[PDB]
């Protein structure tokens, strides 16, 4: 199904997993808790080779586990796999390129890129949920659902990635993981559900409409959740949030998608929608 790497190709085609960012004429695009990413070409293709780095069987069971799912879920709003690599301790993964990275990086113009206009923030939003559905329908939960894990093409088609920590099919585990700032309370509890997806979804369409990242250390309020509770208790509006780095983003469609996010963000799981209605409503919206 996917080509099967020797550790050494690797090494190679990412100038000896060089850590110089892309834009300095390095290789290092990005990096989560489960590894750094990096950019090479293999066979004129250009490639996005995510190194594992952390335990050892739980890194090799997500590394297992990304492969299951890609090898079952192809759609247009999920990210490729094209191979991996499994020689010794270094577990790679090798992926079709995103021209345009991730969407947190863009929400926050790094390296320089223009703001997203509302437009392409809707369009954005329709292609992510495209997508959580398309593995909901899959019986697939992501676990990982946020703006560093949807990722821009040529395009800006939204594609889902970061899937090594995906569950097929309410459970529970010993081992709580995904970004505590987009975690539904149930999810932070240690509950796998796929409503976990919608509510984190949420935070995300919070991220689109004021441009803020879900968590930030050196900012009132720290978390971007507790804006909700403000607009909730009247004391701000949504507007008073809208980013200011755009200038096409009009009130009525801005109040539509953040409709949509407190439905998301409802505390009680079953108050929330399915993703289903999460695509019809933001089909509505433009
Ligand atoms: C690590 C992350 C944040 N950035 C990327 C990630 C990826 N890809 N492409 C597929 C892919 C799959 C996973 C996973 N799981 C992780 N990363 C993946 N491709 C590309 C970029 C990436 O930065 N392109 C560069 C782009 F942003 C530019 C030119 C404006 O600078």
């Amino acid at each position: 199904r996917f080509h099967s790497f020797s550790f050494y190709e690797l090494k190679n085609v990412t100038n000896n997993f060089d850590e110089r960012p892309i834009s300095v004429g390095g290789n290092k695009m990005g990096e989560g808790g489960f590894g750094v990413v990096y950019k090479g070409y293999v066979n004129n293709t250009t490639v996005a080779v995510k190194k594992l780095a952390a335990t050892t069987e739980e890194l090799k069971q997500q590394f297992d586990q990304e492969i299951k799912v890609m090898a079952k879920c192809q759609h247009e709003n999920l990210v490729e796999l094209l191979g991996f690599s499994s020689d010794g301790d270094d577990l790679c993964l090798v992926y079709v390129y995103m021209p345009n990275g991730s969407l947190l990086d863009r929400l926050s113009c790094l390296d320089g890129t223009p703001p997203l206009s509302w437009h392409m923030r809707c369009k954005i939003a329709q292609g992510a949920a495209n997508g959580i559905n398309f593995l909901h329908e899959n019986h697939h939960i992501h676990r990982d659902i946020k703006s560093a894990n949807i990722l821009l093409d040529e395009a800006f088609t939204a594609k889902i990635s970061d899937f090594g920590l995906a569950r097929a099919s309410t459970v529970m585990t010993s081992r709580i993981v995904g970004t505590t700032a987009y975690m539904a309370p149930e999810a932070l509890r240690g509950e796998i559900t796929p409503k976990s997806d919608i509510y984190s979804f949420g935070v995300v369409l919070l991220e689109i409409i004021t441009g803020l990242p879900a968590v930030d250390e050196h900012r009132e309020p720290q978390l971007l959740l507790d804006i909700k509770e403000e607009i909730e208790d009247e004391e701000k509006t949504i507007e008073d949030y809208i980013d200011k780095k755009m200038n096409d983003a009009d009130s009525t469609s801005v109040e539509a998608m953040y409709s949509v996010a407190s439905q998301c963000l409802h505390e009680k799981k079953n108050k929330r929608p399915d993703i289903k209605k999460v695509q019809q409503l933001l089909q509505e919206m433009t």
